[PDB]
RNA sequence: GCGCCGCUGGUGUAGUGGUAUCAUGCAAGAUUCCCAUUCUUGCGACCCGGGUUCGAUUCCCGGGCGGCGC
RNA sequence: GCGCCGCUGGUGUAGUGGUAUCAUGCAAGAUUCCCAUUCUUGCGACCCGGGUUCGAUUCCCGGGCGGCGC
């Protein structure tokens, strides 16, 4: 709730600043340093493995140019003297101007042809884009909620109209998800608790592909710990072709953070028409059609325009809502303030921490380092003047998911055990030097919980040597 | 050495094709495909993994637009009727003029403050950026060679101009290079195979911090595949403050793929006496410094301006490298052309192949995806009307690294056992269905190589059932 | 940029002032049963516009893009 | 955008027409020896420019940026 506090933290430890502060800034723009970029780039690794490994999504990589044409074409050129596009000119000036574009979708569908042709032709099939777009806003405002560059993360799902039904959605049918219909909407209601399945099989959502889609866009925002409390599914109004986006509860009120949007005949077409270039697929018929026109012409092939489910993630206002969602602040010492990162997401996923100041702590200091980095495992080895509760206060504003610190006791006892700390809980627990960055790649995947490691291992007592 | 089969074959298989294509193209532009997205990628990851990972830099997300003010500071304004930075306008048009940033190396020094603050003050560290730059050129040209829009890695190293020496030197010291040295270029020789130490200890290279970074941008372009025989490194001659950049051999000559630039005293000065922030380490002395002036005054800090290493990583360059480099055509059938992506780079890990169109392959092609998802590999499943060596030529132009087919003897023997089959070999080996996931990781990871699994496992006689 | 020749299925090409050849490739059914098998069948293209024209993919003017010369 | 109040170490602030208070934080040495210990010491700032002025962080004009009203 204290965005005073948690901005406080934020930009002390460049989280993010505000672009060319140097300069004396500049508004809508935003750079990420290292914790941010580490928590980004986590959650859009999170993101590829949940949605473009789990789905077979042919992910490509477009430009951020994009000629006039093309969006004289799209509608955007129209849809605004001056117009919210970075307008400029590609190459010796003049008779070639362009846009920086607003979204990165528009490369998915100038390049459908090539994409199904991959896909041997055949749907439904679904290619995605991650990258930043750009609006020129007139009033950029609220940090990251409203900005001038940001990253999006667009999936388009090319699906013929008449088979809109999906395989793998009893695999989310039994969620219990927040729902904001139309209906509910304009009765004056609040949103509703329902399962999935339920809601799919009473007309709430249309079809199953709809559902699939919304059934593991919110296992992702969860995933990356967005509150489930504090996120809905909210259907558009008559405001859409049947856009269903989810938004989440922050202290700048409901945003929305995903767009999930099924066009169905729309600006594939637009483009065909304007390229005269066509877009379709073709489906094989199963009974091949006869035409007698005047001879007799049969058809082997139906030409299909497919249905598309466009959902938009917002990188940036998810970043923002994990931050407000996991931001806490310790009892006691109400300066201490952490963030409860999901352990998958975590900027760092560890702390090597020694005691105190000593000598005879470097060495495994320095091997428990180059061990996890063998392992793979992104630390902090925060070892200074400080008391060890300090460089703990410093570790967890960051979220640190986990923290190694290594004592008297790991160093004047035989078995090498050094203690794991729960950044959450702040319990711990002991266990050798050895096999220590297993447990913390283990937790980082979520293969074991915090409860795991509490289980297979002792807790800890105290520290005997000095 | 043939660019129109390669081109062919990457352009028929969308690697990256013309942007805009549809809208009769734009120069210097350039889309990537499925299968290239999934090789650049990878190619990031892998220089995560080998530099971010292994120096603890500190990655961060500048945004790419960039006012006017900045790049006049930096020069870049200046350094060109019209200028070769793609110009656009912030906010209501007027009067804050900006540009697409032409490198994001910019942004890792407006924050050098906050970077400085988060390595605790200390020296030394490095900060990287990935991301894409803009250049308006005038005559774009050679594919990918030199574009208008490309992802540039920067990593920039700040370093104490006095501890210029390196503690992991040690670990690439004993590396054997090819070294154009500026005295060979002007005395009209060519390149020569240095151990790298040597190197350093013959004043060829200045420092051991060079010579570390020049050992790992070696290690990394091997990683990926880069010939060792095509790459060298080449100082600048009276040309830089003092660069070597690692250029390859490709079919449109030597060319530039990463440029390792040590600048002194240079970019964060300009942008300090600018702005008038100071941009500056302090260093304890480690014998304090009594300064009578006229009283006294006892000096604590040595104000410390650090040297900088400027590695830039051309991606889009290095990808094209890869290509020309791992590009083969097999004995015989010269219409199967394939791709010797090194194992961990590969766009897809492994192909599930069934044997023939028939439908008992159906549940373990099924289950083998699904269990390869469930480990995380990235593959290809293609089961169609084609003969398997059809599909297997389909799947050795995107260089799918190893091949799984299912067949009957799969099928009809007690224990599960299916083939994998090596891409550059052709050769194959013969095992367990339940734990092939594992020899593919194992196999995308180095830890066991080609030849490893042929010694671990039987090879394969022939098949027997039907 | 400027100069030179160019553009026809996804790819490689034939050809023409009355809307198109062959190969490949992709799809379907068979046929195969470990390395682009084979037969049948199906899908798919004149870069864009302007000019002249009854009519242009063809001829001419202009843009786009590519192969190359500095 | 327009309107409103604002800007001082990294962060939070005091104050003034003669260049700066306190807290924090970061660093060093000690002191601790499992949760921002304590003492000493050190580092670091008036958003930018213009005007008036002997002189501006202060006063005024203009830009930048932020907190908010549509
Ligand atoms: N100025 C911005 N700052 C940050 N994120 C933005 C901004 N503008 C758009 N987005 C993101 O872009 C996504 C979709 O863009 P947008 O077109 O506005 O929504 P949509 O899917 O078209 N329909 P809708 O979101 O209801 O307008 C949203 O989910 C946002 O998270
Ligand atoms: N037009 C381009 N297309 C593709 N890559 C480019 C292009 N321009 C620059 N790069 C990449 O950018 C990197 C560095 O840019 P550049 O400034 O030209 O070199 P550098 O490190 O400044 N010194 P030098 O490369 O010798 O000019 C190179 O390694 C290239 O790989």
């Amino acid at each position: 709730v204290d965005r005073a506090k948690m901005g406080d933290t934020l930009k002390r430890r460049f989280f993010y600043d505000q672009a060319f502060a140097i300069y004396g800034g500049v508004s809508g723009l935003y750079d990420f340093g290292p914790v941010g970029c580490a928590l980004k780039n986590n959650i859009i690794q999170t993101w590829r493995q949940h949605f473009i490994q789990e789905e077979q999504i042919l992910e490509i990589d477009c430009t951020m140019l994009t000629p006039e044409p093309v969006l004289k074409t799209s509608g955007h050129v129209d849809k605004f003297s001056f117009n919210l596009m970075f307008k400029t000119f590609i190459g010796p000036g003049g008779n070639m101007p362009g846009y920086l574009r607003p979204e990165t979708a528009q490369g998915i569908f100038l390049n459908f042809k090539r994409l199904l042709e991959f896909n041997q032709g055949k749907l439904p099939f679904a290619a995605a884009q991650i990258g930043n777009s750009f609006r020129n806003e007139i009033s950029p405002r609220s940090g990251l909620i409203r900005v001038r560059e940001f990253t999006m993360a667009e999936i388009e799902h090319f699906v013929d109209p008449s088979e809109k039904d999906h395989p793998k959605f009893q695999n989310v049918a039994d969620l219990h998800l927040y729902l904001y219909s139309a209906k509910a909407q304009v009765s004056g209601q609040s949103a509703r608790k329902m399962r999935l399945g339920d809601a799919v099989e009473q007309g709430v959502i249309n079809n199953t592909v709809l559902g699939y889609f919304i059934g593991r866009i919110y296992l992702y925002l969860t995933k990356v710990g967005i509150s489930p409390d504090k996120l809905r599914f909210r259907q558009h109004m008559e405001n859409a072709c049947d856009c269903w986006d989810a938004e989440s509860k922050t202290s700048y009120g409901w945003i929305e953070i995903v767009g999930c949007a099924d066009r169905s005949c729309y600006d594939l077409s637009c483009h065909a028409r304007a390229t005269k270039v066509p877009l379709v697929a073709e489906k094989p018929l199963k009974e091949p059609k006869t035409v007698n026109v005047v001879f007799q012409k049969t058809l082997y092939v139906e030409e299909v325009v497919p249905n598309v489910i466009e959902p938009s993630f917002g990188l940036g206002r998810i970043m923002y809502t994990v931050f407000e969602h996991t931001f806490h602040v310790r009892e006691g010492d109400e300066q201490r303030t952490f963030f409860s990162f999901p352990a998958v997401v975590a900027p760092f996923k560890c702390s090597v921490l020694p005691l105190s100041q000593n000598q005879e702590f470097m060495p495994f200091v320095k091997e428990l380092s180059e061990a996890l980095t063998r392992h793979g495992v992104s630390h902090k080895v925060d070892d200074s003047s400080g008391s060890i509760g300090r460089r703990y206060a410093r570790t967890d504003e960051i979220g640190v998911a986990f923290g190694v610190t290594i004592d008297f006791d790991t160093v004047n006892k035989t078995p090498h055990t050094a203690t794991l700390r729960d950044r959450d809980s702040m319990r711990q627990i002991r266990a050798e030097i050895s096999e220590l960055p297993s447990i913390v790649q283990d937790l980082a995947n979520g293969n074991i919980t915090w409860a795991d490691v509490e289980a297979r291992y002792p807790l800890f007592e105290g520290q005997e040597t000095g």
